[PDB]
């Protein structure tokens, strides 16, 4: 079974913010257009019994402070009065400023990806879900105290929290055109859930980690070799990225053997992003790097958490979501998600023009990588005892 996180208030709330404006509505109401809702289960938001609950889950990882000031940002911005000089120094203690400033309704837009990811993560752990989609999560960059591109609240940490809380191993992929740095930090010590974020990466490009360091660092403790990072160069293809990824996956899946798979699925790699980093496409028939991945996650029949994240061509980022939603019904029920190249007719139809069409409009260090890959991948074998085949996983580069 197939769960997705919606509700009314939910689809409210991560329609406030300026940056992702209506994003999320558009994503849910094309699932909708294409007939896919009576194929999944509605995964309600969690909530709480009080304020103390709520408190004790976001602080699993967040420092009480950093709450508070998001929390007191929310108030300060639901008031005409401009801030004080000491509010001012108290949010940028927190970088709660430049790419993520405060607005009416932060401190609920943030929460309420959490609330989601959090009872996606509780359906795949009563196995009432085999799968689990929240397009309203994927705030990767988040830290313990500090927000960071956009990111307030990391959902990503505090369901992965859930998930390894639950001999448990969680494997975090990350898509996303970014480097996956607040998930990577938090678990940087942590043997048991293994961080995988491929991305671009160049000079003076954010957040500037998940790259050779001035070495490259993979983690630290009884979590070293536990954190693994493919940078890539701009303007990798659909063909090019999946089978740069391809064996990093299988081979993590073979060694690690995990208890749950979460998937960061950021839409900004596609070629139509104003980022115009990567070439990727929505394309199935070349096959879209996204719909690869994730098909191949899939194929491991282990319980997935699939998340959203970057993706700032919002028409774009939904066509891409669609395709990855009715991808994943297939994939898990085996039941044929025939989708029509041509939007249907609903609220947004208007947002696709002027073609309407659910195709995206657009038309060696590798190989270093890989071996650098393989040989942190046996080493983190050797340090937790994990058996593994070492000549079944060198044959998959
Ligand atoms: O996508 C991100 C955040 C990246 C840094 C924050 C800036 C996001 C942004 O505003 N991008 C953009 C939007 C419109 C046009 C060009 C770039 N993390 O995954
Ligand atoms: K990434
Ligand atoms: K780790
Ligand atoms: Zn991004």
């Amino acid at each position: 079974s197939v769960g997705i996180v919606y509700g009314d208030q939910y689809r409210q709330l991560c329609c406030s913010s300026p940056k992702f404006g209506d994003r999320y509505a558009l994503v849910m109401d094309l699932i909708n257009a294409y007939k896919l809702i009576p194929e999944l289960s509605r995964v309600p938001p969690l909530q709480w019994d009080s304020p103390s609950r709520m408190y004790e889950a976001v602080t699993a990882f967040h420092s009480t402070e950093y709450v508070d000031a998001l929390k007191k940002l929310q108030m300060l911005h639901c008031e005409e009065k401009e801030l004080t000089a000491d509010d001012e120094l108290l949010m940028d203690s927190f970088s709660l400023n430049y790419d993520c400033p405060g607005f009416p309704s932060v401190f609920d837009y943030s929460l309420a990806a959490v609330q989601g990811s959090l009872a996606a993560a509780s359906a795949l752990i009563c196995r009432h879900c085999e799968v689990v989609i929240n397009w309203g999560g994927g705030w990767h960059h988040a830290k313990r105290s500090e927000a960071s591109g956009f990111c307030y609240l990391n959902d990503i940490v505090l369901a992965i929290h859930r998930l390894v809380s639950s001999q448990t191993r969680v494997l975090y992929v990350d898509l996303d055109l970014h480097h996956g740095d607040g998930v990577e930090e938090a678990f940087w010590y942590s043997p048991r859930v293994v961080t995988f974020s491929v991305h671009h990466a160049s000079p003076g490009f954010f957040p500037g980690t998940g790259t050779w360091n001035m070495i490259f660092l993979n983690g630290a403790g009884r979590g070293r070799f536990s954190a693994f990072n493919l940078p890539l160069e701009e303007g990798i293809n659909d063909l090019d990225w999946s089978n740069a990824i391809g064996p990093i996956l299988d081979s993590l899946n073979i060694v690690i053997q995990p208890s749950y798979v979460v998937v960061q699925c950021g839409a900004d790699c596609l070629a139509t992003d104003p980022h115009r980093i990567f070439r990727l496409t929505n394309f199935y028939p070349s096959l879209s790097g996204y719909l690869y991945a994730i098909k191949k996650i899939l194929s491991w029949k282990v319980p997935t958490l699939i998340l959203g994240g970057g993706g700032y061509n919002f028409p774009d980022t939904a066509r891409l979501w669609t395709r990855v939603t009715a991808l994943t019904i297939e994939e898990v029920k085996g039941k044929k998600m025939t989708i029509s190249p041509e939007i249907p007719e609903h609220s947004y139809f208007s947002r696709y023009g002027p073609d309407f069409e659910l195709d995206i409009d657009y038309f060696d260090s590798i190989q270093k990588h890989h071996r650098r890959i393989l040989e942190q991948l046996r080493n983190y074998a050797d340090l937790n005892k994990l058996i593994y085949d070492y000549d079944q996983v060198y044959q998959l580069y």
